[PDB]
């Protein structure tokens, strides 16, 4: 068995082998990566998102979300309140004011530690799940906007059409802000690109111990826990590293730079946070081995969790006798 241990397994595919998307994850597959719920890939040298970054001021972030904690330190919830309109370039600025900016710090670990210990006293501002892409379109390798859609994919392995669509969505962070312990919808694989700016950390449980996961959250969230048999939908409780380890819980950390993608897998728990100014471009998709674990994802029927359009058929057609309970959560 490849990769028992679990690990984060950093992937550096030649420029031949960053042509077909689909064989690559396969490859890392073969190579065991997913055991460990996330893998890191460095693009080959000859290879790049786009030109320049030089251009991006003006993107608006219709929504950006003040992210509130409740808790203490290590075992927290965050709502997101919503503030006012801003451009990309209102945003930045904002980040990298006083009250806003990434303290000074020796390196990775020691951010890391002020992150844990201070997280709580603060509220910072995410520039989340904003649809649109910064990939040209003329960079034909590896660009978020031109994957093979989980719509066509359903229809080739299971033989149904159906309605949906599949497109990116772009994340502008600051220090500090949170990406709380969940999997995708309908545990699909993610994969994210680090357009610009400073680094992300990740934390991520094996997915063949999701379940050890789910059992402590329950355990420290219990009003949330009897208010829904899978509140981890809701992407509001986070858990740390020091938590995490008192409790016997098997996971993994590793930290994502400028120009360097990450993909999560199925079932793949995942939390995490950003180290200052960045912009991040992510997308859901599949593959042949994920159909197994949308047949078996859990859902959120109370109300919380609230997804997209195209999340309708995947249950539909994947989870017929779910299907009328969670729709009734949609509505
Ligand atoms: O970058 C973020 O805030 C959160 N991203 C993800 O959970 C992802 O790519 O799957
Ligand atoms: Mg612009
Ligand atoms: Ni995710
Ligand atoms: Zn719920």
């Amino acid at each position: 068995a490849q990769n028992p241990n679990c690990n984060i397994m950093i992937f550096h595919p030649t420029k031949e082998e960053f042509n077909d998307f689909d064989k690559y994850i396969a490859y890392m597959e073969s190579q065991g990566a997913h055991r460990a719920g996330l893998a890191k890939i460095i693009p080959p040298k000859e290879w790049k998102a786009r030109e320049t970054y030089d251009n991006i001021s003006e993107i608006l972030i219709a929504t950006p979300l003040q992210q509130v904690a409740s808790g203490r330190a290590g075992v927290f919830t965050q709502y997101h309140k919503k503030k006012k309109a801003m451009t990309v370039g209102e945003y930045r600025h904002l980040a990298n004011s006083k009250k806003y900016q990434t303290p000074p710090h020796q390196n990775f670990e020691d951010l890391e530690r002020k992150y844990w210990k201070n997280r709580i006293y603060n509220s910072p501002i995410y520039g989340a799940d904003i649809s649109g892409s910064l990939f040209d379109e003329n960079t034909k390798q590896w660009n978020l906007g031109h994957l093979g859609t989980i719509q066509d994919l359903l229809e080739k392995e299971c033989g149904v059409v159906i309605e949906g669509v599949n497109t990116p969505y772009l994340y502008f962070g600051m220090w500090k802000t949170t990406f709380a312990w969940h999997t995708e919808d309908m545990d699909l694989y993610s994969i994210n690109y680090l357009h610009l700016g400073e680094p992300k950390t990740w934390y991520v449980v094996p997915p063949e111990h999701g379940q050890r996961l789910e059992r402590l959250a329950r355990e420290l969230f219990p009003g949330s826990s009897r208010g829904c048999g899978a509140f981890l939908r809701h992407k509001v409780a986070l858990i740390s590293p020091t938590v995490l380890k008192e409790n016997g819980i098997p996971f993994n950390r590793i930290t994502q730079e400028a120009g360097e993608f990450m993909v999560t897998f199925p079932y793949g728990y995942h939390a995490g946070f950003n180290h200052g100014f960045n912009c991040a471009e992510a997308i859901n998709f599949a593959t042949p081995r994920w159909i197994d674990y949308g047949k078996m994802a859990s859902q959120c029927s109370c109300g919380e969790a609230r997804v997209t359009f195209s999340m309708d058929a995947f249950v539909r057609i994947l989870q017929p006798e779910r299907y009328d309970l969670w729709k009734r959560g949609q509505d």
